[PDB]
């Protein structure tokens, strides 16, 4: 999902 900024 958001394993970018994770939330």
């Amino acid at each position: 999902f958001t394993l970018d900024a994770d939330f």
